């Protein structure tokens, strides 16, 4: 047909759009709408709804789900910057309630417990628009193709240890110049392995049918796409990147980003922004940690402001080794 | 003969008509009449009894066995609605004693500590209905051909976690899929496969005796069934399936289905309906909650309805 | 010879004559008169004669031996009913210290702390009669070959998880069915491999003495035979086990009925009847709980029946998963 | 020399002279004048000197050594039965002071810490005699070789378990029952694997000096003596074992016996006499223990006597694993 | 253009003059104003800033990071040798700030948390000097191709522990007098090894991308440079080090360091001065402690004063095993 | 040419020599003054200078030492026998300080925490002497090597158990015979071997440098000596060994001494002398247990006499077993 091309693009570029405004800034994680406040009134440019912290119970024992509702309605009432919500990997029904309760954007989070061991959920289905973690541009990729309007860094959650971003957001780029130096069949091989995860369901029933795990050619994998069928939509992908040398959507760095200065590492590393949850509330008056943070990103490229923004600032997170 | 034939199938029909009436609700696990009663106030269309929890049984190690009979005799003079008891995997008398004391459908589960290392009951000699587990089609058509009316999902018992149920539900519904996209004869291997579990007592039997472990044409291994005959009959089964699209009988989630949104989900996978634990009685507010459980699978297709059942208070 | 072949096939009728005595009942554990009396008030066809659980010493990490004369004694000076005691495996002289005491029926049993790393007692020079554990026909021929009048499971004892029990009834069963549907060829091959066990110290002792571990035809093993020798007669153990698709002698169920379910279950496996032991003691209700074990027994086939039977009795100790 | 293999023959015969007075008997393990007393008393033979019960020190971490020279007299001083007293392995000065003390027997104990790595105490050299435990025929053969006047099962010492005595004592009975199934050619065989630890010592310091772990033929490995002189040494007892269908020396069971019927075990089993430590001032009642225990040795094949010496003697120890 | 390459040939010769100044001499690490003073009368050529223990941080598994600006501004406003701080490696931005907050010398230090897992701090970029730690030559030429104006040993921090530090120090120098041994075509061979752990990045992407593991003539490495290029810079540095028979900057000792006789050996090493942290925290009057291993090293070749040195010294500093 | 080497000769003799002074006695490890005084009153040839008892820092996960130099005095100037003290294996300026101090012998000590990781202190360049310990002949011609002027058995420090040091006794002798029993070639190879654990240190660097593992045959491997110029040395001092049938200095026991008896043995080994130190003071009666080790290594081959000194001598150290 002619339409649902020029119709799927449209809505494709809408939900990318979206996050584009809220580049170049700081989203922070919120428990209660009392933080929520401190947070618009420190630059954030938008909040990340939580009731209690994912990185400890279930990291205690637990299973982390989709925040209470009530709760996240009473962050979105306080705040006039748009408000984000966590859902579980795969959970179809969460997301949607998200949507339904018309949060701006939802964050299909591996901080949370995983719901569906196969599949993340079909984003492309959804209006409300969706941020996904990568920890290299496979995952990324991946993610896009799924639908998702925006990307961070999975990092390493409730530690305050940045190295695990800066690894991630290394892995992505170094896959970026290669891709770049790579020719259009080169690259078609790449997305062949990248395409590589949606056959885990199909192999594991293959083996519980004593059949062989091999790939079949007109077999529905995910969602009604053939396997060769993802494969060429990650190609095309792959070749978007090849020409804009960065993701096509908006990415940010996220995980373990404590200070002003590991706020600056990631900008430096040419990040479209930052992601902070725990590193902020704790210490002796956040307020400032926050604003500290939300200027650390604006002023990245200049050292003598970020030594001033950094003098006195509170007393960052116990992290985890 | 050709009686016994029209009677096998008139029976299954009979059982597997029964599990069709809790079709789309919700069925909760009691711990005595007062949960019993809470639960039907709730639309439950049906309870499971239980005495202690397995899960805690289990956590501290203990065995657990089929309920105090005394105990889901309460439960049973509690509700108007089907009540439900649990019975260990392959534990005959267990089951014919529940059975005789007049419930409604026996789950022969794999939280209670199995009682046979080898097999399961023979529930085709039974007149009251069984539920059992799947963790995947392979185990499904296993307990369909030993005469399950009702399968569920094994999912992951007193954790809260859905991903288990979530896995099984994949397992099984992929494994459909590829079943559609068969031919008659590529079928008939994989049954080859679904009855492999059915050897494990004879070839062990011929380890302990010197022997390799090999099938025999004529051997019979279960209930008097070679393997072969028990191929044949999974085999039927499957092409059953074929035509369906689904399992020939009802086909419920259960394992770790803790929220409206767990419920929805399911639902939205294709299941015919939920069963859901203890977890409900724990909490500020255990109906309600039972009725924001009752009413996702009512509502599981419309996200604002769903929202709202969410955002009670508690208060 | 002549007058020889005669003896001990008289001997044994007459040893496995006095089990035919019990096939039907229940019989209990007991530690002390008190409860030997509380047991003959249920219907038990017999008592087993206890000083401390042999499961409790041995999770407590100690060695259990044969009980105290005196406490055996105030048992066989409690009841009408006969009386039963266990000695350690291979312990020649503790099973002579109960013959001479004149207990009915001695049980080498694997509970108590075993005292021979090779061989059972050679039963067939005693005069009381033996009952023996077996896990597997394999176990069960060579202790009716070693001259046991008596054969139960050995189940797993102390947990009060039935599924033992269960094992060794359908690996006996199962293994029985399969002599059936062998020739005679075949079954002198089962008989082979039945007999290797006896073999252990011969070939421990080969070792020791920097040779290599084979089979002579004229190596005395046990108690003078053979291994060919027990071959031969093991291979009629089993011809004779053929033509009656069971065992030999008496077959009870032991080591986890801890209900009148589980009770039920075994004989409607084909048990000849059942051990249970101190699941009676903390009961919590023990003359009561122990009469629903005995009518279970008695009424194995009608479950309207064990329905009322199993209507009240206390938590029947809770076990070991 | 002819004249010196004719005192070392001679010296010999009159060491075994002493084990033989101890024949039949059993000896006790005592602590103090007090446990001396009560043994002896109690129908001993003679008494073991020991300081703690090791293994109690092994329980611990541990050092155990002889016991204190003034603990050792004040036994002497308290029966007119024969003292016996332990050293370490190996512990030459050890057993010289014994030697020095007065003791009448002397038993480089496997209980106490060994103090040599390689090589027992060469016994031939002294004029007390020695007792040596052993787990096999290898170990009996060797501790004979090296001047033993007696031996004893290792069995396993401070548990109550008589299953490694019994172990011990089937291990050596069926090698010499292999041994008089076999040829003076074969025999010779065993003898050479029967002298193979005497080379652990010298493959030790050929692998230190980079050289191969061979036998030279002229190699002086223990006590001036060839590998090769050691060999024809063992070889030479063990056609004397295959004519006598026994040990050359006396043989007592030791290690776990812990009640009258344990005893009566051992004695069934062709053994000469008992050693008993733990299992006597471990238990309850221990002067009634201990006599028990003597009687059950002089009546172990009489089990109506058995059976009247075990009502009411204490509880038994323990024990262990 | 000619210029800016000119004065930038002449940084680096720049830079590692200033290392110079703290030739033989002892740097300290300090952790508030009182401190810094205590360790300028007591003659340190140079004082190590922090707010807290790496160690202690670590050992009690938390992120060590940079210090607070507050503390180092205080330091830094104690005395008027030149101050230095640690950063983590790889966190580009933490270095930037300290620079431009006008410290002497940064230190790219192993003992805070690492921030990067790929890549070290491009020092030649920066203005500020950098000393970097080295365990082996390999290391010391990799942190001096990437511009560290000074080495130190890794040693072990928070140990007490010397002999790291010496491993590290024979490590190198036996590599420099093998260098020294070697025809400059195996000289670049050694350069080609040492350049190895650059494409570690380029692997980890490669085998994401499914692709063989290998080395690309033409694909830009780190900070623009090619496998090639890197292997050729290492060998020219390989070849200054053949003819200096040293490292081409200046080379302390750090880690480990407790005691005089420590400090003294070092000197004896061959080293230019040495870090001291621990050593002098918590010691029984510190002036006198830190004077102490300052003129250990003034007078390290002189073992009469060493003595007289050490003589009633407030310490010893307990560190792991 | 070899006008050079006899005014080494000359000072190592002069060395050797002062050890032959301790010959026949007991050194004993104290802590202080009082002890000290204890030890010479006893009837020690010489006490070693501790201020942690062996193992002690060791068993509080420590670092363990030089003893502090104001410690050392104290004892130095307590007594009248020649005063030891302990330095890191290494640590040459921990020697330096010690034989600037006036201690009469330095144990360069494998009880201390070990300083070099590759080299041991090259001994020949100090004019005080050295003792030092071995667990075999290969490690004692290295030591002596090196410059010991005498060897002790390494045993194990802090047990009381005696069966390290035999052990190495006996691996050392061994040793010892089997070089006697060969032709000079086979010596050489032997001296090949134990001159191997110098390639270390080489070693490492060359697997560093990405270069095979090889001998080349000019390269200087340890204070200026090629490899095989050590091979040649070893060989003579090897030679020495074959004619003089034991070590060419004073051979020290040491390591688990605990008891009179355990001295005794020693002495009856062949060695010259004793070291104690845990062995008397880590017991409940040091003075008299003191004088026990004396008198025992004086009348090591009296027997009636060990007996005497054994006598109410008190509780022996407890142990590791």
């Amino acid at each position: 047909d002619k339409l649902k091309i020029i119709m799927e693009k449209g809505t494709e570029r809408l939900k990318r759009g979206f996050a584009k405004m809220v580049k170049g800034g700081v989203i922070m994680d919120v428990t209660n709408a009392e933080q929520a406040r401190i947070a618009e009134e420190a630059g954030a440019v938008a909040v990340m709804a939580l009731h209690k912290v994912p990185a400890d119970i279930r990291k205690a024992g637990g299973v982390a789900r989709m925040a209470p509702v009530e709760k996240i309605q009473e962050i979105m009432d306080a705040v006039t910057i748009p408000v984000m919500a966590k859902c579980r990997i795969g959970h179809e029904a969460e997301a949607r309630i998200l949507e339904a309760l018309g949060v701006d954007m939802i964050d299909e989070s591996e901080v949370l417990t995983p719901a569906d061991p196969f599949f993340h959920i079909y984003k492309k289905k959804f209006t409300a628009p969706f941020v996904c973690g990568a920890r290299n541009l496979g995952e990324a990729v991946r993610r896009i193709w799924e639908g998702a309007a925006m990307i961070r860094t999975k990092g390493e959650a409730g530690t305050g240890n940045i190295i695990e971003a800066v690894r991630h957001v290394r892995l992505v780029n170094e896959n970026i110049r290669l891709i770049q130096r790579m020719t259009d069949e080169e690259i078609y091989g790449v997305a062949e392995k990248f395409a590589e995860p949606y056959l885990r369901l199909a192999f594991s029933v293959k083996e519980i049918s004593g059949l062989p795990k091999r790939v079949l050619e007109n077999e529905p994998i995910y969602e009604g796409f053939t396997y060769r069928e993802i494969v060429e939509d990650i190609y095309k992908i792959l070749l978007e990147i090849k020409k804009l040398g960065r993701l096509p959507v908006v990415n940010f760095a996220a995980g373990g980003v404590a200070t002003p200065a590991d706020a600056a590492l990631m900008m430096a590393m040419g990040m479209d922004g930052v992601f902070v949850g725990s590193g902020i509330f704790k210490s002796s008056n956040p307020p400032k940690m926050a604003r500290a943070i939300v200027e650390a990103v604006n002023h990245w490229d200049e050292p003598d402001v970020l030594a001033e923004i950094s003098r006195e600032i509170g007393e960052p997170m116990r992290g985890q080794a």
